[PDB]
C-alpha cells in the first residue's frame, strides 16, 4: 500500500501543476511566492522515474515517454527567465503526466467499480481541468483592465462553462478576430466533450438492468409462443408464477448453465458443498468409498416442482430417486386420502427404484416450490458398473426382493 | 392493498414537503397558515417508522437511515425560531424521504412496466422537483423588489427551465458574483440532468424492437449465405416466404428453443395441452397406459412444410409418423392423378411405418403451411423397449403383415 | 393496391387537416374559401369507417376510438358558429387520425425498411407537424399587430424551431406571463423531442455494422488467446488470412450454423441445390436409389483448406472422401516430385477409402482456398446399413480388393 | 500502392473543389488567378474514369453515376460565362465526388480501424466541409458592405459554428425573411448533424470494453447463484481468485470455446504448436506413427487447478493422464509427509493409468495455477482401437503387470 499512497501523492502533484501552470502564465505575479512547493513537485515527479523503473520497456518507450517529458523541469525556466508568450506555452509539458496518471487509474482502481463509470469519472475530471485551462486561455487574450484577478477569473470560468455545456447565454461574447477564432475552436471542443459525456452516460445506463431484462424478454417469448399454441389460462398462469419464483429466488439464472462456467475441481467442490447435507445417510450408499459418492454427486440434475404438482404417481414403474434441497413434500396414498409423511429439506424419496423396478407404492405431491435434485437409474447403473464391490452389495440388497 | 394506499399517502406527504420547504424558506410569510397540515405530515412521517419496522436490519441501518433522518421534525424548529439563512438549510432533511420513496417504487411498481421506463419517469419527476428547488434558490439570492410573489417565481422557474434544458435564451442572466457561481453550478447540474435524460431515452429506444430485429438479421444472414452459394431465386424465395410465415405466426421464435426454458413438469403439461387433440385415438396406442402416452409425447419433434412440399413419397421405405397440428394435407396416388383424402388438424398419417418397414403406399403433399409433429421409428422402438406389454401387442399387430 | 392508394389519400387528408386547423384558428379569414375541400375531407374521413370495418373488435374499441373521434365533423361547427377561443380548441379532434395513420404505416411499410429508421422518419414528420402547431399557438397569443400574416408566421416558426432544437438565440423571447408559461411548456416539449431524436439516431447507428463487428471481435478473441499460448507468427498469420478469406467471401458466417435455421425440407432442398453438381457421377453410388443420395447429402460436413495445406497424406490409413466445391487441388506423389492431376470444382478424391481401409496412395495439397465437403466412413457405414442392396453391391466392389 | 497514392491525390483534388467552389461563388474576384490549378483538377478528375474502369457495371451505373456527374467540367463554364446566381448553383456537381471518395475510404482504410471510428471521422470531416459551405451561403445573402473578405468570412464561420453546435449565442442573427428561412433550414441541419455525432460517439463508447464486461457479468452471475446456494466464503473466494487468474492471463476467454472457431486443419496445427513440447517423449507412445500422435492430441481437454487442489488422490482407481503446460506440481506420498518430486512444464503424471487400472500410488497437489491437459482412458481406448500395432504393443506393456 506504500505504492498505493505514492500514487495518490503523484496524482496530487499532477493536479497541482495542472491548476497552477496556466494560472501563472496569465498572472506573472505568482511563481515568486510558490517556487519552493513546485520545486518539491519537480523533485517528486523525478523521483517517480526510479519508483516505476524499479517496478520489475526501457527509456524512450512508446508508453513511458510522457513521464519523462513531464519529468524535466521545463518550468522553473520560462517563468524564471520570463520568456515571451509565443514560446512559453511549451512550459505545459508537465500536463502530460495526466496521461500516465489515467493509465495508472484505469488498472489500479479498475477492480471494484464498473469500468463505464470509472471512464465517466475520469472524463468529468478532465473536463473540469480543461475548463480551468480554457478559462485561463480566454482570460489571457482580453484587453487590459484594472479589475481584480478574482473577478475576471469568475467571468472567464462563467463563459467557458456556458460554452462547454452548449447553453450559450450570450452575455459574454467575442469582440476581436483572435477572440472569435478562440471561441470557434472551443465551441467545437465543447460540442465534442458534451457528446462524449452523453455517450458515456448512455453506455452506462444501457446496461444498468441486465438480469431483469433477460428474464423479462424470456417471459415475453414464452408467453407469446404459448398464446400462439392456444394454451389454457390456468397453465399459462402456472408458468408465469414459476418464472416469478425463479426471479425472486435466483434472479432468473438457470442452475445448469451457471454451474458450468467453473472448472471441474471447483465444480466438484461446489457440488459437495451443496449435496453435503444429504448424501451421507442414504441407507444403500452407506459404507461405500468416497469416490463412489463423488461420482454420484456430479450426475444429479436439478428440477423445480410448483405447488401441487405430481412428482411420483402410485402404480407407474418409475426409475428415479429425488433429493429434497429447498422445499417440502407430502407423501400420499394411491387413493390420495391418507398423508403418510411430510418430507422436507435433506430427506429423499424414490430410493427403492434404483434397486429394482417395482412399481411406485405411493404418490408424491409438492407443497411449495421444491427445488429438488434427481438421479436416474440408467445413470446410476452406468456409474455403478465401475465399482464391482458396491454393485455386488446392491445386487445382494436386490436379491431380497 | 392497505399498505399499497399508505405508500401513496407517504408519496403525497413527501411531495408536499419537497414543494413547501424551499418555497417557505424564500417566503417566511408562509408556515403560519400551513402549520397544522405539516404537523400532520410529520406525524405521518413518524408513523411510517413502525409500519415498516413491523414489516417482518434494525435502527441505524445503511438503507434505513434516510427514513429516520427525514422522520424527526427538524422543521417546525427553524421556521418557528426564525433561524438565519446560513444555518436553516438543514431544514431540508425531509427531502431525504425521496430516496426511500424511490426505493419503494423501484420494487413495488417494478412488475408491470419496463424498468427502463420506470427509471425515466422517476428521473423526470426528480428533475421537475429539483427545478422547483433551484427556482426557489435563484429567487432567494436576488435584490429585494416589490414585485408580487407569483411574478418573480414565474421568472425564476423560467430561468431555471431555460438553463436546465440547455437552451439558454439569455434574457435572464447573472449580475453578481454569487449569482454567477450559482449559475455555473446549476449549468453543470443541468448538463448532467439532460445527459441522463438523453441516455435513458436512448436506452429505452435501443431495445424497443427485439424480436423483429433478431428475425430481420437472421433472414439477412441466411440470404447472404445462399447468395454466396448461388442458389436459385425460386428456392431463395421459398425460404423468404417461409420466414414470412414464421414471423407472422409466432414472431420468429423457434419452437424447440422456446419450449426448453421450462422445467420438466411444466414442459410435460404444455406437451399434453398441445398434443391433447391427437394422441388419444391412434388405433395402435389405444388401451395403452397413460405413462406410454406421456413417454411418446415428449419425443415429438415439430417440422413445418410449405405449400406443395413432399412430406412422404410413394415407394420409399420411410420410418416416420406425422401428426397434423395447424395445417392441411392431401394424400395423392403414386402417379399423382387421384386424391385419396384431405387430412387436416388432429388427424395423422404414416401410422403403418412404426409397425413394419413396408414401403410407403401413397404420396403426401402439403396444401398450406402445415406445422406438424413427427415421431421416428428408432425413438419409438427405443421407448417401446421399456413397455413389454405394449411391445408384445405391437409385435402381434405386426405378425399380421 | 387499391387499398394501398386509399391509405395514401387518407394520409393526405389527415395532413391537410393537421396543417389547416390551427392556421384557421389563428386566422378566421380562412374557412370561407376552403370549406368545400374540407367537407370533401370530412366525407373521405367518414368513408374510411366502412372501408376498414369491412376489412375482415367492433365500434367503441380501444384501438379504433381515435378513428371515430376524428370521423365526426366537429369542425364545420366551431368555425361556422364562430365559437370563442376557450372552447374551440376541441375542434382539434381531427388530429387524432394521425395515430391511426401511424399504426397503419408501422405495419404496411414495415416490411422493406429497418424499423429503427421508419420510427425515426415518423418522429421527424410528427416534429415538423407539431412545430407548425406550436408556431400557430405562439402566434395566437401575441399582441395585435398590422403586420401581414406571412411575416408573423415566419417569426413564429423561427422562434419555435430555435426553441425545439435547443439552440435558443434569444432575439424572440416571452414578454408576458402567459407567454412565459407557454415558453416553459414547449421548452420542456422541445427537450423531450430532441432527446427522442438523439435516442433514435443512436439506436439506428449502434447496429449499423453487425457482421463486421462480430467478425472483428472473434478475430480479436482468437488472436489474444493464441498470443497467450505463444504460437508462431507464421501460423498466427495463416489464421489471420483464413479469417480474411472468410470475411471477403461469406461475411464471416459459419456454414454449419447458418444452414441450421431452416426446417428439414428447405434444408434438404438447399443441400440438393449445392451438391447437385457433384453427387450424380460418383462411380460407386451410380444406379442407387434417390433416397440413398438424399441420405448421403445431409451428412456432408464442410471444411476449408488454405493454400498449401495437406488434405491427404500418402501412407496414412484414412477413411474420408472429399468433394471439391469452390476451389482447386493438386494430387502429388509420395515423394512429392510428380503432379498426377489437378482436381477442381465438381470432382472428388479419396473415393477408395469408403470401400476398404487401404492406405492412401498419393498426397493431396490445396492450391487455393478449397471450400470442400467431406464424408466419413463411420457415417457412410451407419447410413449404408439401412440399404441392403447398395451395401451388398459395395461389398462386391470390395471383394475385388 | 501506386493506386493507394492516386486515391490520396483524388481526395486532395476533391477537397480542393469542395473548398474553392462556394468561396468562388461568393467572391467572383477569384477564378482568374486559380484557373490553371482547377483545369489540372478537372483533367485529374477525368483521368480517374479510365483508372477505375480498367479496375477489372458499365457507364450509367447506380454506383458510378456520381463520378461521371462530377467528371464533366460543369465549372469553367458558369464562372467563365459569369452566369447569374439563380442558375449557377449547378456548378456544385463537383462535390458529388465526395460520395465516391467516401465509398473508397469505407473499404480501403476499413481494415485496421474500428468501423464505428472511421464513420465518425468521415462524419466530422463532412461536418467541417459543410460548415464551410454553409458559411459561404450565409455570407452570400448579406447586405453589401465594404468590409474585407477575411473579416466577413470569419463572422460567417463563427455564426455557422455557433448554430451547428446548438450553442446559439445570439450576437449574429437573421434580419431579413430570406435570412430567417436560411437560418431555420440550417438550424434543422445542425440539430441533425449534432444528433448524428452524439449517436456515433455513443455507439463507439457502448462497446469500448467487451471482454471486461462479459467477464464481470459472468462473475456477478456466479456469485449471485452461489450466494443463493449458501456456499462458504472460503470456496466462494477460491472461485473469485480463479476468475481473477482467468482474467489476468487470457482475458477471461474459455479455451475450448475459442479454439473451436477454427477449421479442422488450423485447429490441428494449433494443437501441434501447443502440445509440441510434451508429446514426443512419453515412454509408451514412443515409436508410434505420427497419425497416432495427431489422433491423441485433438482429444486433450484442458483443466485449471488452483493452488493446493488435489489432482490425484492415492488409493483411488483413476483412469486419466495429465500433461503439465503452464504450471507446477508436487508429488506427495499417501501420508503426505514426503515430497517425491516437483513436476513442471512439459512433464506429465498418471501415465500408468492408461496401461491398467491399478490404484494410484501417490497423491498430487498443485502448487500454483497449473493450466494442464488431461486424457481419459475411455477416449484412449476408443482411439487406440484403430491402431492394432500400437494396441498390441500396449497390451504387451500391460502383460508385465
Ligand atoms: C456543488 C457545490 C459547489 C460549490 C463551489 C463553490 C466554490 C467556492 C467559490 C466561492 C463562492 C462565493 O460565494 O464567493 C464568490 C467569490 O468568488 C470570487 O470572486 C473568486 C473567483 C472565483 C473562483 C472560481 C469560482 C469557480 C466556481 C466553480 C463552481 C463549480 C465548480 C464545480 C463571490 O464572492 P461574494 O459574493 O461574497 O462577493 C461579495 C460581492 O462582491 C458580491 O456578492
Ligand atoms: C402540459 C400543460 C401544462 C400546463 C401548466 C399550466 C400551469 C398553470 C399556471 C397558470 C398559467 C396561467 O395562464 O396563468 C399565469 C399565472 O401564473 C402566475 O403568475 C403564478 C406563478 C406561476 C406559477 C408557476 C408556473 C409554472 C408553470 C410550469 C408549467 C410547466 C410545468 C410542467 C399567468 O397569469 P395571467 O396571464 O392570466 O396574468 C394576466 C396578465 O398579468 C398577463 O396575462
Ligand atoms: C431543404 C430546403 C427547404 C426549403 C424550404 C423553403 C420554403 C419556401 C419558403 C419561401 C422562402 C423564400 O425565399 O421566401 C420567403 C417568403 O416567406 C414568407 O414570407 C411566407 C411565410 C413563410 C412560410 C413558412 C416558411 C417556413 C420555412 C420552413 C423551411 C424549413 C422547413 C423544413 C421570403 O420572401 P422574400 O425574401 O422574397 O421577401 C422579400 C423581402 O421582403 C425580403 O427578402
Ligand atoms: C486546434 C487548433 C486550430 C487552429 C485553427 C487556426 C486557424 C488559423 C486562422 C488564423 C487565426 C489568427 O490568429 O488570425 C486571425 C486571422 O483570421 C482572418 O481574419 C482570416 C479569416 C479567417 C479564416 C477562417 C478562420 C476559421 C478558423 C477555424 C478554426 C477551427 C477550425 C477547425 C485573426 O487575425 P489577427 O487577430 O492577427 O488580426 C489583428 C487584429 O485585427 C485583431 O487581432
Ligand atoms: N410410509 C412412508 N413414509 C415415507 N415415505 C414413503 C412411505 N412409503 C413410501 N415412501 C416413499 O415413497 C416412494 C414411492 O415409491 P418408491 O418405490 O419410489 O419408494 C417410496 C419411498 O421412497
Ligand atoms: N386411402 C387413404 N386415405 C387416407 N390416408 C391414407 C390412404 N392410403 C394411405 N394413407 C396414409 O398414407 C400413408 C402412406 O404410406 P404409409 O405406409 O406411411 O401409411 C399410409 C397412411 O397413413
Ligand atoms: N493418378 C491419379 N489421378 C487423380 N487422382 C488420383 C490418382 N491417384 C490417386 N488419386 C486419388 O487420390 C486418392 C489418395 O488415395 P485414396 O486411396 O484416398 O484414393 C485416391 C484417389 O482418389
Ligand atoms: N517417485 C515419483 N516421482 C515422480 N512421479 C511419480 C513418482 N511416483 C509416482 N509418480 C507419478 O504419480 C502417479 C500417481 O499414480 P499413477 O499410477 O497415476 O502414476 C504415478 C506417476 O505418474
Amino acid at each position: 500500500t506504500y505504492t498505493l499512497v505514492w500514487k495518490v501523492w503523484i496524482l496530487a502533484v499532477t493536479l497541482y501543476f495542472a491548476i497552477r501552470i496556466p494560472l501563472t502564465l496569465v498572472f506573472p505575479s505568482l511563481f515568486s511566492p510558490l517556487l519552493p512547493l513546485d520545486i518539491l513537485a519537480s523533485l517528486a515527479l523525478i523521483a517517480d522515474i526510479p519508483l516505476d523503473l524499479a517496478f520489475e520497456p526501457t527509456l524512450l518507450a512508446p508508453s513511458r515517454l510522457p513521464d519523462l517529458l513531464a519529468a524535466l523541469p521545463l518550468d522553473l525556466l520560462v517563468f524564471a527567465l520570463h520568456l515571451p508568450s509565443p514560446l512559453s506555452l511549451l512550459s505545459l509539458v508537465r500536463l502530460l503526466k495526466l496521461i500516465s496518471v489515467q493509465r495508472s487509474a484505469t488498472r489500479i482502481l479498475s477492480y471494484r467499480i464498473n469500468p463505464a463509470l470509472l471512464r465517466l469519472l475520469s472524463l468529468v475530471g478532465f473536463i473540469l481541468l480543461a475548463a480551468h485551462g480554457i478559462a485561463c486561455g480566454w482570460m489571457s487574450l482580453q484587453p487590459p483592465s484594472e479589475n481584480p484577478a478574482g473577478t475576471r477569473y469568475l467571468s472567464a470560468f462563467y463563459w467557458t462553462i456556458t460554452t462547454l455545456t452548449t447553453i450559450g447565454y450570450g452575455d459574454i461574447t467575442p469582440s476581436t478576430p483572435t477572440q472569435t477564432v478562440y471561441t470557434i475552436v472551443i465551441e467545437l471542443l465543447g460540442a465534442a466533450m458534451y457528446g462524449l459525456v452523453i455517450g458515456n452516460i448512455a453506455s452506462l445506463v444501457s446496461k444498468l438492468d441486465a438480469a431483469k431484462l433477460l428474464h423479462r424478454e424470456r417471459v415475453e417469448r414464452v408467453t407469446a409462443f404459448l398464446s400462439y399454441k392456444r394454451i389454457s389460462p390456468e397453465l399459462q398462469r402456472r408458468i408465469i408464477e414459476y418464472f416469478d419464483y425463479l426471479w425472486e429466488t435466483r434472479r432468473g439464472y438457470e442452475e445448469r448453465e451457471v454451474l458450468k462456467e467453473l472448472p471441474h475441481p471447483l465444480r466438484l467442490a461446489v457440488a459437495m458443498e451443496i449435496h453435503g447435507d444429504v448424501i451421507e445417510k442414504v441407507p444403500l450408499f452407506k459404507g461405500a468409498g468416497e469416490e463412489f459418492i463423488r461420482d454420484i454427486i456430479l450426475h444429479l440434475e436439478p428440477v423445480i416442482y410448483g405447488p401441487g404438482e405430481y412428482i411420483i404417481r402410485a402404480g407407474e414403474m418409475g426409475s428415479d430417486v429425488y433429493f429434497i434441497n429447498r422445499g417440502s413434500v407430502e407423501v400420499l396414498s394411491a387413493d390420495e386420502k391418507t398423508r403418510y409423511a411430510i418430507l422436507s429439506e435433506g430427506q429423499f424419496f424414490g430410493e427403492m427404484a434404483l434397486i429394482l423396478r417395482a412399481p411406485r407404492t405411493a404418490t408424491v405431491r409438492a407443497r411449495a416450490f421444491c427445488d429438488l435434485y434427481r438421479l436416474d437409474k440408467e445413470t446410476f447403473d452406468r456409474i455403478l458398473s465401475r465399482y464391482p464391490e458396491i454393485a455386488a452389495q446392491i445386487q445382494e440388497l436386490a436379491v431380497r426382493r
